[PDB]
């Protein structure tokens, strides 16, 4: 039984490195391309398993070496593939990314295979996504289709960890009322609320309007000032440092973070958000401190024990 | 036998279809991503092997997947993988392409493997060039490689045609002095000659430079207005137009025209130059009424009779 279970995205990465970002209608050259991958349902998905989650990836790719090579990558994350599909109809998602030596970029997302994941797919998937303690979504597959997944999920008392990312700004009332757990950046937060988002103070404020919205919990991460927590008991601000590190490559952090909280709530529920917060928060600032999305997602075994304590840590 | 022997480039075209095209550190999202198989030496192959030309691509791929599904593009086509190569050092190389709804387009080519394309892989494929009618190359790969190659063809008496594309303005002389068939566009043009290139008259200007560094025929191609062609024995300049048609994408029509005239070059020798550069701008025009790059290049069978006659 996969106790996390992610109903979302999966993307194929084609990156090519160039010494200078190309503008409208240039041809350049650059030296070097190669394939990763992406998604955020994946990666936070692969952060979790890393962390020893039992989890399950319900998404679709296409039926092409991409979709292929995807299911390898969940495979050799020891991810559950029982419910990754595949479609004749639409090539799996893509990112392309055309990246400077500083690490600017330019992104095109091609949803592609991710918007065919569909009500009979999410229907065959049902006994998994009832049997698991998370279940967690995002925006990069059909809004329906994610708000079909919170649905079964609230109806089998399984808790709810949405991701509205990335974000738009006027979503069905329903995707506040059905998420126990609402967590999103501050440049999402901005597009939610239609407020300026900087600082932790900021985050309070818009944390509570996307509270009264409906939310059990509302978490919005901060980059290096950590996170701000609120919820439906304690609608008090909570700001969640992060101790300070050097930052190499911060692309992903919110999905190590989402994946990490997603581990923390289901194997080890007695503890506090505030506890459970702190540990996501440090595992994601590990995943800022090395380079290249999913690559950067650490392991169990590589980090703090402190970080795998049952009882709450100084 | 193979009669038409490309030495030059494979690229994985990786396309995303867009409204708009991104600016520095946006994120867009488009409509639709495909794979498409590009490179120009490729994409001249495959037009000349659809006429029903005998062809042979030298080239060097990775010993990836986008490397054995080159090869299986290849061999659709009916064209011989003989001295196609697979190296792990290096991956196929790739064309990441952006085009918005009006067509324009941001182009990031990174040319990998087929620059590993060396004077050792040539050189095996000394046979097979020897008993060919006509050699082409391009400048995707590296200089010294293709330039061995048309020493090759030269040595055998092999009909030598040359596309240098894209230009470079310090071109070594001797692509001049080693072509036969030296066949470029405007903006090329315009890049070896230092001179502006507008009219079919320009053209005409621009071309007898080249000309006297020491081409025997050359050819420029000029979109909807045809091509102008002079040689060592003609050097006025002829105009060839093309008749009018209703473009539908016109990506790959100056390979398409390329790899037409290495067939009438290898296939119809008895031809007059004119009546060849007739023949390979109708066929280049019916690409461009259909989508895509290699899947716009048209069929014998699909194409009139009349181009497939012995004479004018
Ligand atoms: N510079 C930094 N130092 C320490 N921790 C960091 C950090 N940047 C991010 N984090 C951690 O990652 C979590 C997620 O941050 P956030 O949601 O802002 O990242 P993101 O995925 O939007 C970055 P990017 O835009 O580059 O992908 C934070 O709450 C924090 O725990
Ligand atoms: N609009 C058009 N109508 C008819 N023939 C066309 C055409 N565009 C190109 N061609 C044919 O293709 C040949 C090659 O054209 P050219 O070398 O200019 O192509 P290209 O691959 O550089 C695309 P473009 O011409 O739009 O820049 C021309 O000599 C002509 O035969
Ligand atoms: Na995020
Ligand atoms: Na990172
Ligand atoms: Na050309
Ligand atoms: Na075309």
């Amino acid at each position: 039984v996969a106790a996390v279970v992610v109903v979302g995205s999966c993307m194929t990465d084609l990156v090519s490195l160039t010494s200078r970002l190309p503008k409208t209608g240039e041809t350049i050259h650059g030296h070097k391309f190669f394939i990763g991958f992406g998604g955020k349902g994946a990666n936070q998905c692969v952060q979790a398993a890393r962390l020893g989650a039992m989890t399950s990836m319900v998404c679709k790719v296409g039926k092409d070496s991409f979709g292929n090579d995807y299911i390898e990558n969940l495979k050799q994350n020891d991810i559950s593939t029982e419910f990754t599909y595949q479609t004749k109809d639409a090539a799996t998602g893509t990112a392309s990314i055309i990246v400077n030596n500083e690490g600017q970029n330019i992104i095109v997302i091609v949803a592609g295979a991710n918007l065919l994941l569909n009500t009979e797919d999410l229907r065959a998937a049902a006994n998994v996504i009832s049997r698991a303690k998370v279940m967690v979504c995002q925006l990069e597959i059909t809004p329906a289709t994610s708000l079909e997944a919170l649905t079964m999920a609230r109806r089998s008392g399984v808790k709810t960890l949405f991701n509205p990312a990335p974000a738009i700004a006027d979503l069905d009332p329903q995707f506040y009322t059905l998420s126990d757990v609402f967590c999103c950046n501050e440049s999402e937060a901005e597009i939610l609320t239609g407020l300026t988002v900087g600082s932790a103070a900021d985050a309070g404020e818009a944390a509570l309007v996307l509270l009264k919205r409906g939310c059990q919990v509302v978490i919005i991460t901060l980059g290096a000032e950590g996170c701000v927590v609120l919820s439906q008991t304690e609608p008090e601000p909570k700001h969640i440092p992060t101790e300070k590190v050097k930052a190499v490559d911060t692309t992903g952090a919110g999905d190590s973070f989402v994946g990490a909280l997603a581990f923390y709530l289901a194997y080890y529920p007695n503890l506090s958000l505030e506890d459970m917060l702190n540990r996501s928060n440090f595992i994601a600032a590990v995943s800022v401190q090395a380079a290249g999305t999913q690559s950067s997602y650490p392991y169990k075994k590589d980090l703090p024990l402190t970080l795998f304590l049952e009882h709450h840590h100084h």
